[PDB]
């Protein structure tokens, strides 16, 4: 890893420029935990990543950021390229990916096309194939969703954001819930810890992927996009009434297949889920 001065940074990505990218500008995105600038660093374009409770926690965060990317280097999960601490605006320096988040490709932001129904089987499989390598290393993401994957040129799926990972014996609690409510397990609302719980969020990923509808929406009903999946066991609707419309090249038969996948991920007790391994075979068998 690489160690950055902080002006290096700022200035590369134009003193951190606020006006979006599609507009000339640098700014790519908001996350949850600071914001996103392009740039190009000896030619390579670059993600960099400006921090934004405790002094100590956040701190702790990013050091656990650096811990797991030191220990784990996988084609679907990000790649860093190096850090710049010494400003305390803490930086992550990434390799840049040009399609930017499954969420913003889902809802097309900034008018970009709809994904395929077969670029989305493909986002699925890697993202599985991503979470299932962190699983195998015996690390818990605890906030996968749809704005922490990734996208490349190929649209290649990567998971980001690690900075609450934990390692993964009996069931653990925390006094400190944190997450995504729209995307938590029941159990990791309540304060438990479990890789389990990465299998319900991912599953939430997988409606998303299926619908097209953000997780949550404060202007729809319902809110929840969980709250459909009741509506589906119930009898009440089917997946074809939600199957994303901006999409022609969706049988059947695959959407069904992923929507099983999902359900089974959904399943609000977190022994009868499949563990992530098991998800990886359905998503392959699925094609
Ligand atoms: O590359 C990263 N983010 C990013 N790239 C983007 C490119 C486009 C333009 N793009 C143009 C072509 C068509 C589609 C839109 C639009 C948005 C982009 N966003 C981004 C999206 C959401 C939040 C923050 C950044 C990144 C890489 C590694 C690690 C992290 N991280 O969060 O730690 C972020």
């Amino acid at each position: 890893f690489h160690s950055f001065s902080f002006y290096e940074l700022k200035n590369v990505t134009n003193n951190f420029d606020e006006r979006p990218i599609s507009v000339g500008g640098n700014k790519m995105g908001e996350g949850g935990f600071g914001v996103v600038y392009k740039g190009y660093v000896n030619n390579t374009t670059v993600a960099v990543k400006k921090l934004a409770i405790t002094t100590e926690e956040l701190k702790q965060q990013f050091d656990q950021e650096i811990k797991v990317m030191a220990k784990c280097q996988h084609e679907n999960l990000v790649e860093l390229l190096g850090f710049s601490s010494d400003g305390d605006d803490l930086c992550l320096v990434y390799v840049y990916m040009p399609n930017g988040s499954l969420l913003d490709r889902l809802s097309c932001l900034d008018g970009t096309p709809p994904l395929s129904w077969h670029m989305r089987c493909k986002i699925a499989q890697g993202a599985a194939n991503g979470i299932n390598f962190l699983h195998e290393n015996h690390h818990i993401h605890r906030d996968i969703k749809s704005a922490n994957i990734l996208l490349d040129e190929a649209f290649t799926a990567k998971i980001s954001d690690f900075g609450l990972a934990r390692a993964s014996a009996q069931t653990v609690m925390t006094s400190r819930i944190v997450g995504t409510t729209a995307y938590m397990a029941p159990e990791a609302l309540r304060g438990e810890i479990t890789p389990k719980s990465d299998i319900y969020s991912f599953g939430v990923v997988l409606l998303e992927i299926i619908t097209g509808l953000p997780a949550v929406d404060e202007h729809r009903e319902p809110q929840l996009l969980l709250d459909i999946k009741e509506e589906i066991e119930d009898e009440e609707k089917t997946i074809e009434d939600y199957i994303d419309k901006k999409m022609n090249d969706a049988d059947s038969t695959s959407v069904e297949a992923m929507y099983s996948v999902a359900s089974q991920c959904l399943h609000e007790k977190k022994n009868k889920r499949p563990d992530i391994k098991k998800v990886q075979q359905l998503l392959q068998e699925m094609t």
